[PDB]
């Protein structure tokens, strides 16, 4: 079970519909992940509709598409491996582009 959240996490605005989020994997002393999942919530809607992408292998971001323009994202990044999810990063927060 992943016992850590990923560290210096950061929200990064692309476009007005992509959004990149990185993280620094974490400690193998603190477990082995087959991957993260990004929660991620428009800001006017609550944590609770969070969407979740997951990526698998070692990869320390992802690249999200199809958000909605001109709009301020939050975001979580977990570890996840066979035994459940570890903790969630600290919340990071970008805004898509405009027009």
């Amino acid at each position: 079970e992943p016992s850590a959240a990923p560290t210096d996490v950061k929200a990064t605005s692309v476009s007005v519909s992509e959004i990149l989020v990185a993280w620094k994997h974490i400690k193998e002393s603190l477990g082995r992940p087959q991957g993260f999942e990004v929660g991620y919530w428009k800001d006017m809607e609550q944590e609770d509709t969070a969407e979740t992408v997951k990526t698998r292998g070692n990869e320390s971001f992802v690249i999200l598409t199809g958000l909605e323009g001109n709009t301020l994202y939050h975001f979580t990044v977990r570890a996840y491996n066979g035994a459940g999810y570890g903790p969630p990063s600290s919340e990071v927060s970008a805004t898509t582009k405009k027009a």
